[PDB]
C-alpha cells in the first residue's frame, strides 16, 4: 500500500499539476484489484486536479487503470502494483499527463510526437527490478506523446501467469504489436531509433546523401566544438552533428572558470563557440542523435553513425564528444528551485554561500571533498549519505568528522527540497533506518552524486569502465581504430568546460594524424 | 682551417654588427699559433667593423685572443681552436660583443649584469664534443655583460698539457677563481645559480620571508595561468611564479585557435590570462627563475623551490608548468625574418601561402605530416631532412614520396634564410655529402625541428622521457607525490594554448585534492 512518505511526496509532486489528470480503473474481484482501488482513490484524494472512475467493463487486463485527461482515451496503462521501484514511474507518468515538460532532447520529442504509424507496446516489470524504470518511463512517455503510440506496463508480480505464457525470461521485457522488442536497459533514444524506421523525413533523406566526411564529430557541446575548429584548420572534411549546440554550456548562467574569461554567460560563450566553428568550413547538423557506430569492416575503410531519424552518415574518422546527463535527487521542489539554490556544477558557488548554510548531497570522495572545501568557506554544511557509511576513503573520512562546522547524516535520502518561491530556504530527508523524516534549515545545496555518461549508445561498440565513461589514452584513442573521443563521456578525470575544450583540441588533431597514415593519396 | 662555407656563414652575420669588434691575440712559434693567426686575420676580412691585433706580451694563455671592442679590456677569450663544435659559440662571441641582444630572460640578464664579485672562470673543451657549446656560450655571455666575470674558454686539444695536470675527466668541464666549478651540461639558470650566492637583493629577502603556500606554481605562460585561477577558486594560498606572465603567448602575434576566440593577439590574450588570475587573491611573482626542486622529506611536509636570485620558496604542493624553448636553424637570416616568413608555431599558417612555395624544415613524423598537410593548400613544398634517410614510420614517407608538389631533400643542414628586408624569399642549405650550397626562391619556411622542454634544472628530480619532458598520468601526477605538472615541459602529446590551459586545470584539480588529503586538519 502507499506508505505516509511516498504519499506526502506525491501530495508536494501533484501540487503542480497545470491540467487535469483522470485514473480511469478497470477492476474483478480479487484480492490486488481491491488495493489497486484504494490506491487510486489515495491517489484522487491528494489534488484537486486528479480523480479516480471505474469502467469494469473495458477490454483491458484486471486490474488495470489508464491514466489519461478527462475527455480522452489516451495515454499509459499500468496493469498491477505501479509502486515499489515503479513509484517514480508512476509520478512521472501522472505529471507528464497533467503537462509537465519531459527533460528529454528537443528534437527527439518532435520526432516522437510526428511518428506515423501505430505501435501497441507492452512491457513487464517487476516491483525490485532496477532498469526497468527506465524503460517504464520512457515507453509513457511517448504514449502520453503521441496517441497512435499505446503502452501497458504490466506488473510481473499480478500477472504471474503471462509471464510464463510467453517466456519472458527478465525483466524489463518489452513486446511491440505482439513481437518481442528488446530486453534490459534501453533509452528512450535507442527506442525511438529501433521503432520508427520507416520512409524517414526530408532531414534525413538529405543526411543519406551526404559523401562521407574525412572526421565526424558526435556531440556538439566545447569539445566537440573544439575538434571542429581543429580539424577545419586542417582544411579536412568535417562534420559537426548534435542535438543541440553548446551543450551543458548553453543552460549555464553564469561562468567564472573559463580560463581568460573572468565571467560571462553560457548563451554568449555557446555563441562564441558557434562563431568560432562558423570562422571555417564545418558541415554543421543539429536535432540528431546517434543511436549506433558500425566500426569500418577494414583500416582506411568508413565508420558508421546511425541516427534516431533513420539516416546513416558515414566516416573516416569519428569523435565521440557526447558529454554526461548529471544525476538528480528525483525529489518535488528540485526542478523549480534549480537555478535558486540548488547547484550541480563541480567547482563552482562556494563563496556565494559564505555565512550561509548549506547540504552536501553524496558521500563519496567528492562528496566528502566538496564538504571539506565549502566548510572553510561558509558557515555550516550538513553532508547527506545514502549508504549506512561514508563511501570516501579513509583519510577524507577522518578530516570531514574533525571539522565543527561539518554534519554527517548516514542512511538518508533527501525527499524534498524547499522554497519560498524565490529561493531554496531548506529540505527535508528520511532517516532509511527508521522511516522519519527530518527538516533542515539552508539556502543552498550542491548535490554530487554522480554523472551519467550518454554512451549506452555504444554499449559493446567502444571499451568503457563501469561507470560508462569512454576508455581513452593521452592521444584521446579509443579501443577502436580511428575513433576518438573526448570530454566528459570519457574517463578524463574532471568535468569542466576549459578541460572538455582542450581534449577535443587532442582528439581533433589524433583523428588527423590517423587520416594522413590511412587515406588512400 | 675556416671551410668556405663558415667564411660564408660568418660573412652574413657579421653585416649585423653595430658596434666595432677588436681581436687581440697572444701568440707563440707553434704550428697551432701560426692557425690562429691566420684565422683571425681572415674573419677580420669578412667585415668592416672587425679588426685584428695581436700582443705577444700580454700575460695569458700562447695561443689565445681576447673578443672585446677598441679600448676595453673587457670579454671572453678563446685558447686553442674556436672552430669545430664551437663554431657557434665564436660566432655568438662576436654578436653579443657587437651589440647583438641574448635570447636569455631579461630578468636573469639584470641579474648577470648585477653580479658583485670577482669571478675568473676557465672551461675546458674539445671541438668534437656536443654539450660543451651551450657552457661555453652561457659563460661567454656573461663575461660580455658583467667586467668582474672573465671567462676563457680552453680548447683541450691544444692545451691537452693542463687537461692531464687539472684532473679534467670529461668535457666540458669548468672551474672557477681556480676549483673545479661543474662538468656537464649546464644551463645559463643553473651557473648563474651557483655562482650568485651572497647576500640576496630586496626581491630574494622578501621572498625568503613568505609564509609557506598552499600550491607554488612554478611557470606563468598559459598553463600555470589556468592552475593559479583553479587552485585560488578553492580558496587556498596560491603562489605562482614564472619569469615573464604570458609565456609563448605574449610575444605572438596572431592567434585564431583558442577555443571561443576567432581571432586574437597574444598581448591581448596575455592581458586576459593576467586579468583573471587577479581576479583572486593570487600572490603573482615575476622576474623569478627556478633554479632547483627539493622534495619534501615527508608526506604533508614542504617543497622547495630555489630561485636563480638566491631565494627559496616553500610550499604543500608543487605545480610544474615551465614549457619549452622551440628549436631554431641557428643560421644567418633566420632572426631577422622571424615575424615575416619564418614560421614555428605547430599547426597554424598554413592558409597564408595559398599559391606560393614553402619549406618544412624536419623529417621526423611531424615534419613529414606537416608537408603533407600544406602540400594540400600551398602551391609547392620543399621538405629538408638532415639525417641520410627519413625518420618518419614508413608509411608517411611512402604519401610523401607520391606527392608531386613536393619535394624532399635528405642530407641537408640550412645556412641562410634569404629576405628583401620585408619577407623572406628564399633560403640557401648544404648538401652534407658533398658540401655544395643550393638555393630555393619561398616565401614561407616551417621550422619543425624539435623542442627543448625548460626541464633540465629538474634532471634528477622527476622522472622525465628522452626527450626531457615531464612524465605525467591523467592526473598530470609527476613522480614525486604533491608534484605536479602541466603544459609544453610534459609528456602531453600536443602543445598548444587551449591544451595547455585545460591541462593546468586539471594539475590545480588534482593539487588540490592530494592538498585535503595530507595538509593537517
Ligand atoms: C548546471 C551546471 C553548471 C556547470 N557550470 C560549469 C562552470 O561554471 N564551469 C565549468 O568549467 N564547467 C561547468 N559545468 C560542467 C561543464 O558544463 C561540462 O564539463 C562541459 O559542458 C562538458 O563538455 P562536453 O563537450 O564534453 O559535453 P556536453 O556539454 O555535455 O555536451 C555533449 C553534447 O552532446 C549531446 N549529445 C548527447 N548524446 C548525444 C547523441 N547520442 N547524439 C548526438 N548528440 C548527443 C548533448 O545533448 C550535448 O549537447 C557545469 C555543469 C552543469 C550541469
Ligand atoms: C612562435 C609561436 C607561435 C605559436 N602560435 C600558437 C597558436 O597560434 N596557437 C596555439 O595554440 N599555440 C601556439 N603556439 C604554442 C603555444 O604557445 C604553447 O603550446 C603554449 O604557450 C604552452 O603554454 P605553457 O604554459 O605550457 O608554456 P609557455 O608558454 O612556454 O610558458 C612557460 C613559462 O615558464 C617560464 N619559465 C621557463 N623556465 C622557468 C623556470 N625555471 N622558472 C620560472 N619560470 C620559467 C617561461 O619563460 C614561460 O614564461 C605557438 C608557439 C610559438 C613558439
Ligand atoms: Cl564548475
Ligand atoms: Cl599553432
Amino acid at each position: 500500500m502507499l506508505d505516509t512518505n511516498m504519499k506526502t511526496q506525491l501530495r508536494a509532486y501533484l501540487e503542480k499539476l497545470t491540467k487535469p489528470v483522470e485514473l480511469i480503473a478497470t477492476l474483478d474481484d480479487s484480492a490486488k484489484s481491491a488495493e489497486i482501488k484504494e490506491l487510486l482513490a489515495e491517489i484522487a484524494e491528494l489534488s484537486d486536479k486528479v480523480t479516480f472512475k471505474e469502467d469494469n467493463t473495458l477490454p483491458v487486463r484486471k486490474p488495470s487503470f489508464l491514466i489519461t485527461n478527462p475527455g480522452s482515451q489516451q495515454g499509459p496503462r499500468f496493469a498491477g502494483s505501479p509502486l515499489g521501484h515503479e513509484f517514480t514511474s508512476l509520478v512521472l507518468a501522472l505529471l507528464w499527463t497533467g503537462g509537465h515538460p519531459s527533460k528529454e532532447a528537443q528534437s527527439l520529442l518532435e520526432q516522437i510526437r510526428d511518428i506515423d504509424g501505430d505501435f501497441e507496446f507492452e512491457t513487464y516489470y517487476s516491483l525490485s527490478c532496477h532498469n526497468c524504470p527506465d524503460v517504464v518511463q520512457a515507453l509513457n512517455l511517448m504514449a502520453v506523446l503521441n496517441p497512435r503510440i499505446k503502452h501497458t506496463a504490466i506488473d510481473g508480480g499480478t500477472f504471474q501467469n503471462e509471464i510464463t505464457e510467453r517466456n519472458v525470461m527478465g525483466v524489463p521485457a518489452v513486446f511491440v504489436n505482439g513481437k518481442e522488442f528488446g530486453q534490459g536497459r534501453m533509452t528512450l533514444t535507442e527506442i525511438v531509433a529501433k521503432v520508427d524506421t520507416g520512409a524517414e523525413k526530408r532531414a534525413a533523406e538529405a543526411l543519406n546523401k551526404r559523401d562521407a566526411y574525412d572526421v565526424l564529430i558526435v556531440g556538439s557541446g566545447p569539445a566537440g566544438a573544439a575538434a571542429a575548429v581543429y580539424s577545419a584548420r586542417k582544411g579536412i572534411r568535417t562534420g559537426l552533428m548534435g542535438e543541440r549546440f553548446g551543450g551543458q554550456v548553453l543552460d549555464t548562467v553564469d561562468i567564472e572558470n573559463y580560463i581568460s574569461v573572468p565571467k560571462t554567460e553560457g548563451q554568449k560563450l555557446a555563441g562564441a563557440l558557434k562563431a568560432h566553428v562558423s570562422d571555417y568550413d564545418v558541415d554543421v547538423i543539429d536535432s540528431q542523435s546517434a543511436s549506433k557506430l558500425v566500426p569500418a569492416a577494414t583500416e582506411g575503410g568508413l565508420h558508421q553513425i546511425e541516427t534516431a531519424s533513420g539516416a546513416v552518415l558515414k566516416a573516416r574518422s569519428i569523435i565521440i564528444a557526447t558529454g554526461a546527463k548529471w544525476r538528480n535527487m528525483n525529489v518535488p521542489g528540485e526542478d523549480q528551485y534549480r537555478t535558486k539554490g540548488v547547484t550541480y556544477c563541480p567547482h563552482c558557488d562556494g563563496p556565494l554561500f559564505k555565512g550561509k548554510r548549506v547540504a552536501v548531497i553524496g558521500g563519496g570522495n567528492s562528496g566528502v571533498e566538496a564538504a571539506i572545501d565549502l566548510a572553510g568557506i561558509v558557515e555550516h554544511v550538513t553532508l547527506l549519505e545514502f549508504a549506512p557509511e561514508m563511501k570516501a576513503d579513509q583519510v577524507l573520512q577522518d578530516k570531514v568528522r574533525s571539522l565543527k562546522n561539518v554534519d554527517i547524516i548516514l542512511n538518508a535520502q533527501t525527499t524534498e527540497v524547499k522554497g519560498d518561491g524565490s529561493k531554496v530556504v531548506g529540505l527535508e530527508y528520511r532517516d532509511r533506518v527508521s522511516g522519519d523524516i527530518h527538516s533542515v534549515a539552508l539556502a543552498g545545496i550542491f548535490v554530487q552524486i554522480g554523472l551519467l555518461p550518454n554512451t549506452h549508445w555504444l554499449e559493446g561498440a567502444l571499451e568503457r569502465n563501469r561507470m560508462g565513461e569512454i576508455i581513452i589514452d593521452a592521444k584521446c584513442e579509443t579501443s577502436v581504430k580511428g575513433v576518438f573521443a573526448a570530454g566528459d563521456c570519457t574517463t578524463v578525470p574532471y568535468k569542466q568546460i576549459i578541460i572538455a575544450t582542450g581534449e577535443g583540441a587532442k582528439a581533433s588533431l589524433s583523428a588527423f594524424d590517423y587520416l594522413i597514415r590511412t587515406k588512400i593519396a
